[PDB]
């Protein structure tokens, strides 16, 4: 609606206590209180970093995951009244700073990739769910409803949010365009599975799947993603073969413009840490005059979109 | 939404003093006190245990069930305001043992398949009636409604309790799963009737029943039935073919994992006794990433479940 | 509508030639032309069976899955329009015997677990897809929609046709009863996987999924199966370890009668053959006299089934 | 349909004698001739290549581009029954290669960006006009259809061609993978304008639209472009600020895989000429296997496409 | 199609011999060689010259007309195969010039205001009928048909012609353009009639109809009229009254380009006289940048064209 | 549908304050207020009059207009919820007029050249977007579809609107004159655009169109315009060169009757003020007797017209 304001973001290059909830917890809010020190109004992290990506699925095959890590990451899991939780929410409305962190909701027995945008009222503005997972993730985690994909009128800016591979569904793209995004939170988790053999999950892939969403959708895209330190070797890898699975590192955060242009010096691939940017809204003014995917350089006549946003439940009483 | 919490169970196979409460009541508090003494903290036992299973339905025309067995047994149905009520609870509350008995509730001239939950404080936790009776025991028994399907979170699990084929409800079976229980008390009265002509009768059929809700909705089943000695002979059968229509033994007392797997040794079909098994809550996260018909098997888009849970009574003032 | 025909009908216990189409094509029409000499109005065969179930997502990381398998399996799959399928219709015609043989469909670069369901006259009546994969099934296939939940209405019995883990959804059974389903076709892979460690994959719970679905809807069952046989072990696995993973056997192929009963000498669980056995509609009435669930013996006033048969498409048009 | 086939593609990144069709349907049949000695089965042209982009909407106001380049520019395009037309088709017939060379069709007095699509037998297999023209493009070209949107069925595989930003729509995208296109030509101009203040003109933007592109279709993108080459300062530029405006080089033609690598080693941004590279379609089941928009990993359920390929006309008759 | 021709056309104000076809064809034939010897390449005549324009049907009640006019009229019209037309024939024969004269056909009993349409060879190029007389002209001419709205390919351009207030027809002209005129030859009569009284009727109405023609189609108009001379008053006028109501002049012949500029100096009203002009081609092109009704400035998803081209008879054999 | 009401109306020659809506919006409301003292019913203003016509697209390159005025543009158009907007629906509503301001909506990132039609009752009667921008305005606006073509019922007569060179649209005409427009309103920006060069940008040709609209669809014409004054020259010319291109003056306020004749006297083209006429439905009965394109003069057996009015959207829900 408006594209006036000017804010500092955040985003998270860091990595989880793996698969310990209440150590990830703090160490989450550390990182909130730092970027809030730093004057920024919004501050993303990874994709179900509480909890930790669960690499065991990629690693070794179903069995192995489900005897030694299935329970423990279960466990780990946050439910959505869970003290965790209320944590997170605590230490956005104590530090006044917006938090979009991707947790791992769970709900009875399944688990969602989740993301909670925490307003800086200490306010959960929502828990949308990822709409579909990628290719073996989908044994661990459940879907989300056409209600977890939506746009949220932060007071700074127009916020929306997609976990992963969600970069690449072309029309879950037009539906947070058609919403009007102006600050969008790309999470990720350390994408080096497959390094050598798989090109699509190397960063350079994710790079163009967040650079073109930006580009594509003119807005800001802050991305933030998990790294696979040794520490992560030291808790999945049980072998040579299962490292060279996990690469190291694969951290890829970055804050992207209307533009493309990154805003951010980025990290190297395996350091941690926090980088900031400013956002001025009237930037993406200047980049929609050339497209407007959603406006002016649209043909309804022609193609259209049906969007679905009913919440849909298992029991509807 | 907790699946860490361990505790031992106890199922009963028993056979009740036919149609006399205040002798049956006392077999219920000794085995109520028996399974205490073994550490055990939930008790189940067999369905309509306390007057015990009216037979005379089955092995023969309503008119002599009518004549001969309806008043006795009218007589010796339970009042939720009768001392026979107050003592259960009360060696619930002495034993500190969770008592789920399935008792012949009368309500004024109407009789109702019940089941009572008692937590080890002694108090009723509930008192659901059987939503459905099987197609003769209509005759004898009355309907529940939508509040007789829940689930209680009690201290050590969320317990559920259904009837005999009510395990056959595919919609019943959906609504206690979508509340997430994971302990299950299916009582049963002695499964021998009509053996050789109705295989549906059979035991053999009631435990892919029982099996399959533990596999279904990955929960701890304890499984509890009656058994048809040679007592219940010379109390319902007249002649010899009386006799064969009632059979003998029936008795199928089980306790199920979420995998399905039996955690106790079964007794015979004639023999009486009490199971014991410990239940590890953790067995569930492993059953429920195979299998979670409300969770990430669901297809809310495509089929849903609508629950009525209120309670309907003749008059509402 | 009708309960009075007779008929005989025939399961299939069958090891495909692994991931050859052509060669898989030619042994099912082998087994089609036995069949239709024994006498049989109905065929059926395993699930996924003329390319074969991908056992290799199971054994192995998806890394060696993906390298190994996924384009040989990808290559082999049937496209519905494909000369294979052709074949399968002529052989249905020639030899005027219904088939229900389980594909796995290719669309476009997607795969889905079809069922064609073949009737006496060659043309194909159906082409239903598993509503939803399970566990790392779903790295491998899609999802189909509601449209794939139906029975069809052929000339000796309605006939409606679930998949693998399908059984274990009570609310996919549900719909499926409340279409007056009166044979059904239990399409399923080898049940060897992980057999000391995981019971749930055991033949032992499937085969009470099974023979719950024949007490639940009053259905006869004709259960047919894949087998593990060590020519999948020198195809799939290429450790000790992986051996075991993929365990010997599985096949549990059976015919079970609306009373849980079955109609046909199991076969061995590392035998391949064919089943056999005589349909009598009538006794479809006795099991209904006892239980019916979306009849006379449910309360559609406490539970009911939203059921959304839209065939969705994602492009419309 | 089908992922088996191999073959080698040729992408072009060359000059145009500036709006002289004459001159530059000469040096196309030449890179046409060059590319069939090298045994390519496809090559493509940049977009409007025959005449040439016409750079003066950009670099000067539009009176200045009317008053001198309209007239030339108009009249230097290709009617399709125009003799020049003819010579490409002639070409390709000769050559035995297929040809997507873009050029400005000329529609009475109305000019289209349209892409002329040509088989190795010398027949016109399509001719798209571009959906809608980018920014000041508009004040020069009309618009297509949504039969311009189209997969056309080469003998060697589905090719779509877009060109410039129609990889920008996101809606066009999708309507390209759902007719299943595994290899795309992406037909650009010389990327160069305004490159100090605009990023989103830069090479660097355009890469990631076509890498992004193979990447979400898993297809074969075959991106050839223009190059702004002294000579084309000589034509458009009349003074120092206008040569800032239209910057040198700006080709990015390249060869990439469906896991967005390139398969071909990339020329200079001011140097011109062709590149080769070997196209495996076994390569695209690979990259399904993680992701396929229009297929397993789609949710039609919650946002599906309109697609109108009506083929409207200003007069039906 | 194409744009590149130059030539020079002539516009004719004339006054016919009223109601003398054998005189009138000789002023033609005259003014024919006129335009021949200035190096005119098209000659353009008013409506209805050669018997003259009807003035008695506005003058006077019907009645009036009929009496002294209607014979005199009809016998002085031309019919395809008389001689006065030969002659037209050949004089453009042998001056090589093509002739747009406007004639009233007679075709039996029933008179049409024609336009004759003849090449430089004397060819009969095209005999079109006036599509609907204006107001009370219906009275004495019949309707024409689709097939008399067409565009010819003269050697020296697309030509087209249209009657009188023919101009005022929205779809008409956008039937026109479709057609791709860029000559057009708009014939009227001496429109001074009502002139204080009715403004439509007077030349500045007329001027902006055959100018907006130019406007919107991008075309060369050859506007040609008559003159109301003292002769016609003489005629027609027998009162003081009458000769108020047909006024003076009338004439507004001219040449105008397609941005609407006139390219010869007018006339008087009263004057008679042939205007000359130079007709680029390459003035459309520059055009039809800004406007292009049937192209670049169309919108065929919204507004369309149904254009019913047949000749439709009162006798089909 | 009636003919017969009289009324009074203003048309307005102004000049907003350049790119400010909050000045321009105060300046809108006291020309609103200043026409009702005068008795006018309704009131109409230039094309994007409120932030005003974006002459930066005509005067320089587009890389001058988009760094120096895009943002600016885009901040100053309004919102159809902007309090802007409220400010002139109660402008209309306080004065009791009806008023067709000509604004530029900004709806998400895109901006449309809307006519906002405002009852005397302060309700937004519509807000029809222009159908297709011309020649560079194509950079800076987007598209209408057919629901953007409509006639409303006011009380005083049946308005339509349209915006400069919809008066070009033969075929948009058509549809105007097909509703029974009575009442037109013609908003044009300041037409002094390349005075020398380009005839059609000129006021008389602008002054054909609008004079030819009430004739050829015999409807009361009130065209309004914007003027380029010294303050314009001041806001977008930064040299001698590009002061030539916006030349001063442009204004040509008109009140044209159904005859095309002028019922107000016209102001200068730098002159800047309002002028009124007084509307006699009733002459328009007078003009329909000659001519009456969609009625007694029009031959649809021949010429008809497709009018696609749905109102597409890019996303339809
Ligand atoms: C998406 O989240 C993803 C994760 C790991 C590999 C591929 C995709
Ligand atoms: C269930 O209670 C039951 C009893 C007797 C026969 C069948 C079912
Ligand atoms: C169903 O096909 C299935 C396969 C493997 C394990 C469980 C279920
Ligand atoms: C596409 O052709 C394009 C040209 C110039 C700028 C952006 C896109
Ligand atoms: C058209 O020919 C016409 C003639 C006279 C008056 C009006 C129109
Ligand atoms: C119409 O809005 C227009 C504007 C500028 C030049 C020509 C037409």
């Amino acid at each position: 609606v408006e594209y006036t304001n000017t804010f500092k973001v955040a985003a998270v290059q860091a990595q989880p206590v793996w698969f310990d909830a209440a150590k990830t917890v703090d160490k989450t809010v550390s990182n909130i209180a730092e970027a809030a020190r730093n004057g920024c109004e919004l501050v993303a992290f990874p994709e179900v970093f509480i909890p930790g990506y669960p690499y065991h699925i990629w690693v070794d095959s179903p069995l192995a995951g489900m005897a030694k890590f299935a329970v423990r990451y279960h466990e780990n899991s946050l439910t959505m009244d869970s003290p965790h939780v209320q944590r997170l929410l605590d230490a956005a409305r104590d530090h006044n700073i917006a938090v979009v962190v991707g947790i791992s909701e769970r709900d009875g027995g399944s688990l969602y990739m989740t993301q909670l945008i925490i307003d800086a009222d200490g306010q959960l503005v929502a828990r949308r769910r990822k709409l579909k997972p990628t290719h073996v993730e989908r044994s661990v985690y459940g879907e989300g409803n056409g209600s977890d994909i939506s746009v949220y009128d932060m007071p700074f800016a127009r916020l929306g949010a997609l976990n992963c591979w969600e970069h690449f569904q072309t029309l879950t793209k037009y539906a947070m365009y058609s919403m009007h995004e102006q600050v969008h939170v790309a999470s990720w988790p350390g994408m080096s599975l497959y390094q050598p053999e798989v090109p699509a999950f190397g960063v350079d892939a994710q790079l163009t799947a967040t650079r073109m969403y930006a580009l594509e959708g003119q807005t800001f895209v802050v991305c933030t993603t998990q790294v696979v330190t040794p520490e992560a070797h030291e808790f999945f890898c049980e072998n040579e073969e299962q490292r060279k699975l996990i690469g190291r590192g694969g951290g890829f955060a970055r804050i992207i413009g209307p533009d493309g242009r990154d805003l951010a010096t980025p990290l190297a691939e395996d350091e941690e840490g926090i980088l900031y940017a400013d956002i001025d809204l009237s930037a993406i003014t200047l980049a929609k005059q050339a497209a407007d995917p959603v406006g002016h350089y649209s043909r309804p006549d022609v193609l259209s979109l049906n969007f679905n946003q009913r919440r849909t439940t298992p029991v509807n009483t």
